[PDB]
DNA sequence: GTTCGGTGTC
DNA sequence: GACATCGAAC
């Protein structure tokens, strides 16, 4: 893992210390952060780098390296700043997360981390670890996905820092070559309180940071990118959400060990439907993309919705809105299942138009960019919708 | 019951 | 770039 220069050079210029302050890098292996910080700031700092692997420790004769878990890492004293690229990853099983360890030793990390939440990630304990070596009115500079904005693992870590202090958050996007994720760099400071949304643009000088918003009581909530056009929308119609019951699918273990379904099409068997099958404005109920075949009149002992013509809308094709009317009720093993709520007058049809119209695509993708490579809940249950499509009586 | 991806694979 | 994970996790 190589941070670019130019997203190194834009946040050490975002880094402040006071002269004789204590500087930290977890997770620094040859420390790239704490070179570009002493070439900028000078050589007046008392740098500190902490490292899990031993090959890959290799600080200069400058900087005190510490071979150490920097999660449960626990220093004499507190840091001024705080500035790195910190792993990202979720902690669990090998055949299907990248983060690998003893279960005592993830125990260990949920026990000490107050924000840890579901699966969590790596990059969040970091976060938290962070603030905590903090001193009051210390300095944190990190690079890590924009997942953290958006997403329900993480709004005790959005709760958290919001009690903590003041943030900056800054845009990046994709700027790691041969990894896919979306970037943000957090500037948190241990002292006074609110949020700063910033956008970026990428020059051969570097980056240069666009003021985007400003929430001074910014509580923990979901983070977006919010304009005049977004509101306007918004409050043109009911949400979603108010209209509709949102379910998910059954998952792929509950199909697979279900007595009915089958791993062969047969006579009265039918595709148990994925989001491969769901396109904009239709699905297609003759290709098979999961792998597995049941009667149709069977799908209710999974789900009871299942039963019911009803609207599906997809989760897995990025940050956009896909949605069409299951007027068959077939099995599904992936995306959103919306159950009309008593009183709820729609007009099915006129609905699947609306939320695969361009305006709600560029609705979406002004408010979430590319945070997630999903539509979630979230995004989803705040989706306007006016009286022509959907009433509540 | 549903969430998440230094995504996974074409 | 297309086109989406899918199952261990809680
Ligand atoms: N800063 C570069 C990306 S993060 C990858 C580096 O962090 C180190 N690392 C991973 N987990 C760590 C941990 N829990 N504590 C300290 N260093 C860690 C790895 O050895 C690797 O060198």
């Amino acid at each position: 893992v190589e941070t670019p220069p130019e997203v190194v050079d834009f946040m050490v210029s975002l880094a402040e210390a006071p002269r004789g302050g204590r500087v930290l890098e977890p997770a620094c292996a040859h420390g790239p952060f704490l070179r570009a910080f002493r070439e900028a700031h000078g050589t007046a700092y008392r740098f500190v780098g902490v490292e899990i692997d031993p090959k890959a420790l290799d600080l200069p004769p400058w900087a005190e390296g510490i071979l150490a878990d920097f999660l449960l890492w626990e220093p004499g004293e507190a840091f001024d700043l705080i500035l790195g690229n910190p792993p990202y990853g979720i902690v669990g099983e090998a055949s299907k997360y990248p983060i690998h360890v003893f279960k005592a030793v993830k125990d260990l990390y949920k026990k000490a981390f107050s924000t840890w939440k579901g699966k969590y990630n790596l990059y969040g304990a970091f976060l938290e670890k962070a603030v905590r070596l903090l001193k009051p009115g210390g300095v944190l500079v990190f690079v890590v996905p924009a997942t953290w904005l958006v997403l329900e693992d993480f709004a005790l870590l959005r709760e958290f820092l919001a009690r903590e202090g003041k943030t900056s958050v800054y845009y990046l996007g994709e700027v790691f070559p041969q990894k896919k994720v979306s970037a943000v760099v957090i500037r948190f400071q241990k002292s006074g309180k609110g949020l700063s949304l910033w956008d970026t643009q990428e020059s051969e000088s570097g980056f240069t940071p666009i003021l985007w918003a400003e929430y001074p009581h910014w509580e923990g909530e979901i983070i977006r990118f919010e304009t005049e056009e977004t509101r306007k929308l918004e409050i043109s119609g009911m949400p979603l959400g108010d209209l509709f019951h949102i379910r998910f699918a059954a998952r792929s273990p509950e199909f697979k060990k279900h007595p009915a379904v089958r791993k062969e099409p047969g006579p009265g068997l039918v595709p148990v439907l994925t989001g491969r099958n769901l396109k904009p404005g239709w699905v297609d109920y003759e290709k098979n993309h999961s792998g597995l075949w049941m009667p149709k009149e069977r799908a209710k002992e999974l789900r009871d919705f299942y039963a019911t013509p009803h609207l599906v809308v997809a989760h897995t094709k990025g940050t956009r809105v896909v949605a069409a009317w299951d007027e068959r009720a077939y099995p599904w093993r992936e995306e959103f299942h919306l159950l009309p709520k008593e009183g709820v007058r729609l007009d099915p049809s006129s609905l699947v138009q609306w939320l695969n119209s361009e305006a709600m695509q560029k609705h979406v993708r002004t408010l979430y960019r590319d945070f997630v490579p999903h539509l979630t809940l979230r995004m989803l249950e705040r989706l306007p919708v006016r009286r022509e499509y959907g009433f509540h009586t």
